[PDB]
């Protein structure tokens, strides 16, 4: 019987355009070609299914204390992928879990 | 002005053993030979370092009306992988980040 403080939406998707580990943006192929045969580039995409579960944020929070929210974080993916014109492989930036984020309130 | 939940740590990885999407134990190449270029696989991999970061559980929860702890998520990432003579590729399993899991009461 358990949960997670935020929730999260995770699916398979293709991406045009990405952003590399060192901030590159690069289009990212919809082909690649491996042993003389021709894949899709997918990639397992985790987002934030909303920012606040809770009316006050992140599930379970001590509300009085703490304000929250929900986002996500990212992973790198290996990817072939083009800037200007010249095609290289690269890890792009996938987004692959949503977390509460808390702020420890003595204000808000 | 902000903490983390849960908190984790990342870094770039080589497996040789490794999970499979289908829940197999399989195990990672060492190298991937292209057009006699060849690459070894690295992979971001992020992990908790605590399943209890504080002795409560997950940081900033409302411990009173629920127990809490951090624990890795998998992202799927396509490795080459091998058994004796067959090379294969297969999505493969690899800790992405660390979440708040929460169980008590209150529900909502
Ligand atoms: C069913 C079988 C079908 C297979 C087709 C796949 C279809 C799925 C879609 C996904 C497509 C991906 C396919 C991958 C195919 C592999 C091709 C091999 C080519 C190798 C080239 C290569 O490996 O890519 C490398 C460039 O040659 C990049 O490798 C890096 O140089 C090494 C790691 C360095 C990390 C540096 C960061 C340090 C920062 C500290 C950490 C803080 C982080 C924020």
């Amino acid at each position: 019987g358990e949960h997670s403080v935020c929730d999260s939406v995770s699916a398979w998707v293709t991406k045009t355009t990405a952003t590399d580990i060192k901030g590159n943006t690069v289009t990212v192929m919809e082909n690649v070609n491996l042993d003389n045969k021709v894949y899709k580039e997918y990639f397992f995409e985790t987002k934030c299914k909303n920012p606040n579960p809770e009316p006050s944020g992140c599930r379970g929070i001590d509300s009085s204390h703490w304000n929250s929210y929900c986002t996500e974080t990212d992973t790198f993916i290996k990817a072939l992928t083009m800037e200007g014109n010249q095609a290289s492989w690269r890890f792009i930036r996938i987004e692959t879990a949503c977390v509460c984020v808390i702020t420890k309130k003595k204000g808000n």
